[PDB]
């Protein structure tokens, strides 16, 4: 069977065969070759843009305040080589095509990822009111769980015609995926999960506890409650594309995705030498952080960083979180339109929280002899920790506990706490679920946290879309096409984790950056070709549709 | 007309007929008079309740880990006598009558509050996406403006029976009140403030626009968009007790409310000498923070201090913010059941910045003889400032203006930020839409700001209910009623804000306080004076309804 890709809703553009097509993504006028082009951000969004951007025969400018990888990000542990936990983007939905493209040139490692109730994680603890529940497969959970999976799946068949829409994703059926989706927008854009949850007959005639439930565990593979605030549009996306099921993890970490790309020398170059990297044509490193972005007098923009150097540029992209060019860069009024800068000012941040301990062996794969019962599971709860993950590396080899990855309030719980208190809490509320097992006496390393939203470069770990926000997504999705604009709004882009349809997904971003590589391109007077058409060649026609006001 | 007060809907007890008759509260016998009872936290439910209780004859004895006052912070700004920055409560609604009555006893001036389109605000300004309207009265606003309340207002009535309500709380008419107030109950507790907008037919045939400004500043008198995520049950209790409206400041400051309860003689004392205040029982302070909750070997309460003093008590009150139980205080599991447990870890917080600056003189009342505007008003923005305040002190004297009052990302925005730079971003901001305004030029004194959640005894300004949470609210403003309880679940109560209907509001936290004060007086075995019934004699037969699973 055809399988389920990120391919839409909104603008179901084959970002795939655009990268995988020989033809390439098409060329600037050699005039133009070398001529330097801003990036502010070393994300994926940013690298990626960078990278084709550098091989269309522009020499692009990359700007890091802080971390290279933004929220890509995979720290090793104390002493051990290639033992990594992953602090941003951890698993990765075989939906994601464009994501993986350049996982794949990377020639990089990729393995299931550990989630409840999968061939990749051998039991699942459900602890909920102080009551616990063990299950190797589904079916071993009390009959409350199926009743709410049956619920959630008759509530998305009744209220969104799913499967229609999942088949002509699958068969990459375009009018008739536009024509669903369509109708779907101006239906459940102001309207939150929680009112999808009221509002249908499925979940109306179960219990509370039902629902209490749902939020919390869902049916036994991940709850809900964080998302429930979100527009419907949202979660629509995200279980229509399969975001939250099949996904990897990449060997030894994701964070060499954006390294990789740093490092890696294409095959084909427009100008540029045999062996140019985005690397070479930086001397190693992305410039420091901008502090200001201003219309010079010449028509250019002027990037000012950190250190007072200012330079001038054609074009600029942005890929830091919205609130930044508000707050702390001074980006000046007059290179957005003042629908756009309410776009960008009214974008809201999830939190998120995640804390991991390193293991001397996978001993949770250990039986206890009295029961049947794994030591530990992949352990989804009611109580502060909320979920955790067991990374087995071989019995050969060190173990990595997620021992709490929490978004929200639960997150907010955590946030004032030093690493060691974490981690301390933590290991309090798995003793509450598992009382005989020793987690502790097997810890070994530093612990590793963080918190988003503590990062000054930062202001949470991604966007959650408001109910009646489609309409700012949606001037933001389309600020690449730049026929339509005003003179002194041109030559500034912007793309990433803010700009995508789906944002809590590795794959909007990358796809709003390709989006964004266009947009340059065109910008420079260049062009894709004939064989190869790109996203604003064809986004006028299948683009996310307009609401009227 | 018949006054509008905070009766009911849930709990329409007359809290204020109770507190004024000449009765008192009860009695409690002989034989416990002089007896302790804990209280955890100085705020006005702790100090409310401590002063009541100390009047029934027994000895209260506060703990307060932080300040005195908690969420009601008045600080003076430098080498100023009495000139101060509200830090949390600031205006309150003539509707607060149990609040009113601390604060006549004390003999403390009110005025009204300088909200916009009201006699006490000359003018106001609406500034959105870069325009700007002026009004000296609300008929002065462009029409969109009036078209948005009468929206709200149909809304209300369509929706809610809002004439009705409103009718039977000035009557004071209980069962038509809980008939209609008991209806909405099960339809609304799930659905969000958006959805109900949403689906209102009188909000669906106006423009996005419309709704946009309904959030932003509503019809013109303060916006609702922090508002649209919280159960639309919280709303309706907010519009119909008229919280929002007829609001008035204390006089130098509302921190005098429970600084002058700390210090009050009451005229007549169970028990008690002449001359017997809360702060001479206490030797002049609350204890310090509480560490440590649990039932002692005797049958009593043990409250261990943050330097470890132990001291037991028949009965202790809790009003600190609900998560301090769960994390930072070691409350012993077998105190509360495990469902009241689960409601007290459902509490979600709001977040609230405000910035002060103080001036020499009230400015803002000349007038720009080209325009013949007020050179500064109320202001009301989409930018990050969102509201600002205008307070008048006299010509004679230094004005107070509240430069930004945001909450939720608004003041997340701010959140990281010193003082220092907060004050100039407001200053920023004020300037785009006030260009030949120089507040700067009038500011004398320090800035003040506060960010409730930074502080490590609160998690944020208050609580706000989401959707689903009607259960959880109504196990916690019941807890005082322990007739049914476990006996080890006994003699413990909470109160406060985070306890009561209407979270953001100083008489949700006066009245869950009194209804402890009678759970406190119950468990000593005493009663109330047979012609004056306090809460927990009515509250089985008009209490708030409770919701099957
Ligand atoms: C906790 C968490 C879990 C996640 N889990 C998943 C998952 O399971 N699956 C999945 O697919 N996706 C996941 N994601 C999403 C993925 O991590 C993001 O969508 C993606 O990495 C965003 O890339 P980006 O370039 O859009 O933004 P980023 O990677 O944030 O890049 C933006 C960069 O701009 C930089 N910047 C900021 N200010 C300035 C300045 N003044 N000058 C220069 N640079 C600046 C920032 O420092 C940052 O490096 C997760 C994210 C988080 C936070
Ligand atoms: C920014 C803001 C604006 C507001 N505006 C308004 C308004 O305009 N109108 C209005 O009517 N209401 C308003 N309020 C609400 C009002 O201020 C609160 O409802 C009320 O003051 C809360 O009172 P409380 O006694 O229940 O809690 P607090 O005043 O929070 O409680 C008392 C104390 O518990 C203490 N404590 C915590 N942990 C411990 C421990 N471990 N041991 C001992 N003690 C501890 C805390 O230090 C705190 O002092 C506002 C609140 C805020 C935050
Ligand atoms: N069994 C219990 N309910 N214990 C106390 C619960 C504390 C809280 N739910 C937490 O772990 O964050
Ligand atoms: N509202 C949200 N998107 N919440 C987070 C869910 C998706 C996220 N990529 C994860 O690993 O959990
Ligand atoms: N509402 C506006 N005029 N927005 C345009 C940019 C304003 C800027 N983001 C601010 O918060 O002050
Ligand atoms: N409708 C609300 N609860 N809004 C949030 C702030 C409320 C607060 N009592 C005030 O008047 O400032």
């Amino acid at each position: 069977k055809k399988p389920i890709t990120i391919f839409g809703p909104d603008f179901p553009f084959a970002f795939d065969d655009w990268l995988e097509h020989p033809a390439g993504l098409g060329s600037i006028p050699a005039a133009r070759h070398g001529e330097e082009v801003a990036i502010v951000g070393a994300g994926i969004a940013g690298l990626v843009a960078a990278y084709e951007l550098m091989k269309l025969g522009l020499k692009p400018v990359v700007y890091e305040a802080s971390k290279m990888g933004g929220r890509l990000r995979s720290q090793a542990f104390n002493g051990t080589d290639g033992i990594i936990a992953e602090l941003g983007g951890m698993r990765f939905p075989v939906s994601s095509t464009a994501f993986y493209h350049y996982v794949d040139k990377l020639g990089l490692e990729t393995k299931p990822f550990p989630n409840p109730l999968t061939p990749a994680s051998r039991s699942t603890v459900i602890d909920l009111e102080g009551q616990t529940y063990y299950a190797e497969k589904a079916a071993d959970l009390p009959a409350l769980f199926q009743e709410v999976t049956d619920a959630w799946a008759d509530a998305l068949e009744s209220g969104a015609r799913f499967g229609d829409i999942q088949q002509a994703i699958r068969d990459r059926d375009v009018p008739r995926l536009k024509e669903l989706w369509n109708t779907l927008v101006p239906l459940w854009d102001d309207r939150t999960f929680y009112d999808f949850v009221a509002t249908s007959k499925a979940f109306a005639k179960l219990s509370f506890q039902h629902r209490e439930v749902f939020g919390q565990v869902g049916f036994g593979t991940g709850g809900w409650d964080s998302d429930f605030p979100n527009s419907m549009l949202e979660i629509f996306r995200v279980v229509m594309t399969n975001c939250d099921d099949h996904q990897h993890l990449v060997v030894g970490g994701v964070e060499q995705v954006p390294q990789g790309i740093w490092r890696h020398v294409p095959e084909r170059c427009a100008h540029w030498p045999e062996g140019t990297s985005l690397s070479s044509l930086h001397g190693g490193a992305p410039r420091t952080g901008v502090k200001r972005i201003a219309r010079a007098s010449d028509g250019r923009l002027a990037v000012t960083d950190n250190w007072g150097d200012c330079r001038h540029y054609a074009a600029v992209l942005t890929t830091c979180q919205s609130w930044l060019l508000t707050t702390q860069i001074d980006c000046e009024e007059s290179l957005f339109s003042q629908k756009m800068w309410m776009a960008l000012d009214r974008t809201r941040y999830m939190q998120s929280s995640k804390t991991f301990v390193m293991v001397d062996r996978p001993f949770w794969k250990d039986k206890d002899p009295e029961t049947g019962r794994d030591l530990m599971s992949m352990t989804l709860t009611d109580r502060l920790t909320r979920g955790t993950y067991l990374f087995d590396n071989g019995d050969d080899k060190p173990g990595v506990i997620c021992l709490s990855y929490a978004w929200m309030s639960d997150a907010l719980k955590m946030l004032p706490h030093p690493v060691e208190k974490r981690v301390q809490l933590a290991l309090d509320a798995l003793k509450k679920i598992y009382p005989k097992t020793d987690i502790a006496g097997h810890i070994i390393g530093d612990p590793i946290t963080i918190s988003w939203e503590a990062d000054p470069h930062f202001l949470g770990a991604f966007k959650g879309a408001l109910p009646g926000h489609y309409r700012y997504n949606q001037r933001m999705y389309a600020h690449f096409m730049q026929a339509q604009m005003p003179v002194e709004q041109r030559g500034i882009f912007i793309a990433g984790d803010d700009v995508s349809w789906t944002p809590a997904w590795v794959e909007g971003a990358v796809q709003t950056s390709l989006n964004a590589v266009w947009g340059i391109m065109n910008h420079f007077g260049g062009k894709t070709h004939a064989d190869n058409p790109g996203p604003g060649d064809v986004f006028d026609e299948i683009g996310q549709i307009a609401l009227a006001d």
